[PDB]
């Protein structure tokens, strides 16, 4: 196996494809690269087992077929680490990968090809494509409110559900709820599976938002996703996530809008002096005018007064800040819309000019 | 205790008198910051009983004397928190600090003045005045070479050193050694002292580089900087430092220069496959050339190779490379000049065009 590629030609694809791995991987081979030269093509892949990251390059110039592993960090480092616009020739030489340029020379252990986790072929069941700017405000949208290691493990992910021609991101961690929706312009079934939470990352991390559309297969078992020249592979989580649709307040009677800066502005000063475990804040509201409190075991107490567009009835109703903020950071509108109904139940969020994304925060009794 | 300032006047201040502080102190008055109006003055100080941070703030609005103290996070976050131009008014009520902006109003904690940690009144024994920016470049220039945890306690710190009309900074971890020397204009008693590390870093961070003077008072047992508003001071650490005349190598008849760029990205390179604890690299010299070459536990093994102006005799000689890194990345010249002997001794490293500054790294045997 032999090729030589530009610096700048192999720096994206190295990568992409060490996104999967972590510094030491106890199965050893799994801190490797698998190279692979067939035709014009260089092929890398990283895995976990769990999900894997393919990356092809065109080879332009001359070049010898074969595979062999490489340490990821190693390698990337050393590609990283050499001038801009560097060349960089690699021969597998028995056990060792080669790898020079310029007045540089590295000899790299390897691993065979051949012990590389080959993941088992799947067939697809549901396609289609969609700009890479829609998937990742679909997954930005909703990506902070997945859970984390929760042992509801099917909340540690992200629904991907289609219907109609829409494609929709849904996640929840049992307390906060975000779903995202997109008309994407091609009848689907309808379908949902969750992608686990370290998938939806490296799928978000592999989109630019440039010119290349992304492709994307579901499975039974996977999912995978094909953009330019790199394609994601990832398992689904089992089990059965929740309904968002059953999640949403029923009609909302009471509405406030307000600028999303100087909300989130309010709520941060508030939670300095909220309780530092729960996190409770106190909403006022009136017409009009909206009146935020927090206090804390110390009974310290912050008071934010703002003045908003606000017409049902008073209320006031209690939630935790740190759940509001996530929502109001992740919104990036000018103008923020609330819709309430009483103090015993979810309060619903969206940017004031899309309804295309939608928040739900329980409240709390302080 | 009564006084309004505008936020932006309340802000550095702040952070500044922060500083010496952590997040959760066992005694809880040090997590504070003690608030004095005195006259037409605001002073602010933290402390954790080994340095202490003074700010003084102008009172151009109503005020009324008095003091108190409140948490330092909080009170910071809260003015951080407020929009630009923010004015604050602040009240003590009993034993809490209101704290009033727009239509924002916080009720802090306190605890009384009197319990604060006042740091014992000592004598100036000598004095001397400096820019900034000096003293500034003084410390950036050796502080990475200072100890961190060691056992030799007096090696967690650096020297200031006075003599003739030079100020001179040490530091040393046993391991590799930094020295950079400034005239100052004033001619000076021999004396040296060791600031601590963590009253170097304060004292680093104080400095903007402006125009307001740096005034340096060194007593028996403390060392103060005044700097506009701000006012620093430390205790000393007790122990004798090593003597950095003893430690330079003597007469090397062997000079190297490179582009320090250039050399450093070989390094940096050569680096990735050295061995991960001990970090050994080889150096091999010859008339206008140099190679630099690593291995490691795995036989993996790199070499780069270097044109450079080197006109002593041939050597080779071998040391850790992250020492060599740190050097090179703290001298911020365009060309590094190495001066060497032999390959059991010491290299000195500095800047080609100053000798302001010198480094001295021991050699290893790989």
């Amino acid at each position: 196996m032999k090729f030589t590629v530009e610096r700048e030609h192999l720096l994206k694809p190295l990568q992409q494809v060490s996104g999967p791995l972590g510094g030491r991987p106890t199965l050893p081979i799994l801190g490797n690269l698998l190279l692979q030269v067939a035709d014009g093509t260089l092929s890398l892949t990283g895995t976990d087992l769990e999900m894997e990251m393919v990356a092809r390059v065109a080879l332009v110039q001359p070049h010898e077929p074969g595979a062999t592993t490489v340490p990821a960090r190693k390698f990337f480092d050393i590609c990283r680490g050499l001038p801009e616009g560097a060349e960089i020739a690699v021969q597998l030489e028995g056990e060792r990968m080669l790898v020079r340029s310029g007045c540089s020379r590295f000899s790299l252990s390897t691993l065979p090809a051949a012990d590389f986790p080959n993941l088992d072929d799947w067939q697809s069941e549901v396609e289609f494509t969609l700009p890479q700017a829609t998937m990742k405000r679909l997954i930005e949208a909703t990506q902070f409110s997945m859970a984390h290691q929760d042992v509801r493990y099917y909340l540690n992910g992200m629904l991907f559900e289609t219907e109609g021609e829409e494609l929709r991101t849904v996640a929840t961690d049992g307390h906060r709820l975000a779903v995202c929706s997109m008309p994407i312009g091609q009848s689907l079934p309808s379908h949902s599976v969750i992608v686990p939470r370290k998938g939806v990352i490296e799928l978000m991390r592999m989109l630019d938002g440039g010119d290349n559309p992304l492709r994307v297969q579901i499975g039974s078992n996977n999912i995978r996703a094909h953009v330019g020249d790199f394609i994601f592979t990832s398992k689904l989580v089992d089990g059965r996530f929740p309904d968002y649709r059953r999640v949403l307040p029923k009609n909302p009677d009471k509405h406030l809008e307000a600028g999303s800066d100087l909300l989130k502005q309010a709520f941060a000063r508030a939670a300095i002096l909220s309780n530092e475990k729960f996190r409770g804040v106190r909403l006022y509201v009136s017409e009009n005018q909206l009146k935020i409190t927090a206090n804390n075991p110390e009974q310290e107490e912050a008071e934010e007064c703002l003045d908003v567009t606000y017409s049902g009835a008073e209320m006031e109703i209690g939630f935790n800040v740190s759940y509001v903020l996530d929502v109001l950071n992740a919104l990036k509108s000018e103008n923020v819309r609330m819709m309430l109904t009483d103090s015993v139940s979810s309060v619903q969020i969206e940017d004031a000019a899309s309804q295309s994304a939608a928040y739900v925060v329980m409240p709390m009794r302080l």
